[PDB]
């Protein structure tokens, strides 16, 4: 087995990992290597931490490593036996992913929605000059949170809206938390097969009421969209994911049920809100502290946009910095640090290792955007890096694997990027910021709090000026 951290009995590995395992993780494979062995109690995992055993594990034995580790959370509403995220890869799996490569998340549905997020893009614009006339600071983790489930409401249901702060984003903002928080601690059943009967704490219980909101709001907007569209044939076709769904179910060439899309839209949505939340405010937070990059972005900005206020997502090609932010704050700050973890589906030698058949994989993305044997100056943020630097996040650059890559890489990444880049924009542009309070500024950026997505335990709170 690979080598890694002598192993206690009943609790394995598990009681050194601490609040934030990614970095005790990254701090243990300096010592074992880039293939560690660690024992979560009887959940046996691998930790992947080098560009080179990432390639070996997600391309080379891409297909044996193409498997998903199932949290018992996941098992709720019998999710872990419908979804895209965790079915091993199959029939049912290829047909969703190629839904969303091929119609859903293709440049032709992209460009199309690309009006919708526009509004609501202009609603957070608006809710910001608010807080500018005033004098108030922005707590930028919640103007993100809303804005990010704005951006994923419209893309994937038309969401209408006209206040910033809607009733019905209010909801999926509780409903997001809450999945969070259930999953967001250690499920004892997780690690001891014993208790998995048992459901000890209560998690998969107390996620089935939330999957199962998001699910009835979901099952809702699916058959108001049927009914809407029986009643009127005439209508101009809606340009969401909503639309999509309902077409190929109506066409009946896919061997799937109306589950598998549901299960598939609370997927996508799930998948693309804590994520994206994190990331811009983590985007912001790092210009913030580097004042100079702020200025750099800003000046791109003006010279492509001007006095206008809302970037097109057209325009991205034009504005290279701040593509290179984005990356960079993927690099220090994937908001899995650890991804989504893998699982071998038969035994399979690596690096003359045995890893066994169901062994967990983690990739510790987190580890090798900060490793400096990779990475010049690893601890600073640096966009100038990516200039005229063709290293991406698209899986083919396994120095930078905030998205995954091989068989089951972000399958969302066209849209999140989206996101990430116009949310950034539009802050960025429209407003000059400075902390509502400095006294333990490097403190409250450097703190970080482990959960489905890692974030600033401090959330920041600026103060927009004109
Ligand atoms: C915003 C930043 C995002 C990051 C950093 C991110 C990252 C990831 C990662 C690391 C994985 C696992 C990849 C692997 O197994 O190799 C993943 C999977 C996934 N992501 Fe994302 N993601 C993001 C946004 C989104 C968005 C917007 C959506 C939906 C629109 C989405 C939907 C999914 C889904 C469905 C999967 C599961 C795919 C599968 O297992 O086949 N993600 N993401
Ligand atoms: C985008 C990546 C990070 C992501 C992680 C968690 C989520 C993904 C999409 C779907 C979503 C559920 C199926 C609702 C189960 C909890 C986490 C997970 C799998 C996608």
């Amino acid at each position: 087995l690979p080598p890694g951290p002598f192993p206690y009995p009943i609790v394995g590995n598990m009681l050194q990992l601490g609040a934030n395992p990614h970095q005790v993780f990254a701090k243990l494979s300096k010592r074992y290597g880039p293939l560690m062995s660690i024992h979560l109690g009887s959940l046996y995992t691998v930790i992947v931490s080098s560009p080179e055993m990432a390639k070996e594990i997600l391309h080379r034995h891409g297909q044996v490593f193409s498997g998903r580790t199932i949290a018992q959370a996941v098992h709720a509403c019998d999710h872990d036996k419908i979804s895209m995220g965790f079915l091993p890869v199959a029939s049912e799996w290829r047909d969703m992913r190629k839904i969303c490569k091929e119609q859903m998340f293709s440049n032709q549905s992209m460009e199309a929605s690309q009006g919708l997020r526009r509004q609501k893009l202009q609603q957070l614009l608006d809710h910001v000059q608010k807080c500018s006339d005033s004098g108030r600071a922005v707590d930028i983790r919640e103007a993100a949170f809303i804005t990010t489930l704005n951006l994923m409401s419209a893309t994937l249901f038309s969401s209408q809206a006209t206040e910033f702060d809607s009733k019905a984003t209010m909801e999926f903002k509780e409903i997001i938390e809450g999945v969070a928080t259930i999953v967001g601690v250690p499920n004892f059943a997780d690690y001891f097969p014993i208790l998995r009967p048992f459901d000890p704490q209560g998690v998969k219980r107390r996620a089935d009421v939330f999957f199962g909101k998001l699910l009835a709001k979901i099952e809702g907007y699916l058959n108001e969209r049927l009914e809407s569209k029986r009643a009127n044939p005439n209508a101009p076709k809606k340009d969401d994911f909503l639309e999509i769904v309902v077409d190929i179910i109506q066409a009946n060439e896919f061997k799937l049920k109306t589950h598998h899309f549901t299960h598939l839209m609370l997927d996508l949505f799930v998948g693309g809100s804590d994520t994206n939340t994190t990331s811009i405010e983590w985007a912001m937070s790092e210009l913030v502290m580097n004042p100079d990059k702020m200025a750099r972005l800003k000046a791109e900005l003006k010279s492509v946009a001007g006095d206008e206020k809302i970037v097109d997502e057209s325009a991205m090609p034009k504005l290279p910095y701040l593509q290179a932010v984005i990356k960079e704050v993927m690099r220090i700050h994937p908001p899995g640090p650890l991804l989504l973890p893998r699982k071998a589906e038969s035994d399979q030698e690596v690096n003359g290792y045995l890893i066994p058949k169901g062994t967990q994989i983690l990739i510790n993305a987190y580890a090798i955007g900060r490793d400096p044997s990779i990475w010049t100056d690893p601890e600073t943020f640096d966009p100038e890096r990516f200039l005229d630097n063709k290293i991406d996040f698209k899986g083919q650059d396994y120095e930078l694997l905030p998205f995954g890559s091989g068989r089951r890489v972000c399958p969302g990444m066209p849209l999140a990027t989206r996101i990430l880049h116009m949310a950034t924009a539009t802050l960025v542009h429209n407003f000059d910021w400075k902390l509502e309070d400095d006294s333990t500024a490097a403190a409250d950026h450097a703190g970080e709090l482990f959960g489905v997505a890692v974030r600033r335990a401090v959330p920041l709170r600026i103060i927009p000026i004109v």
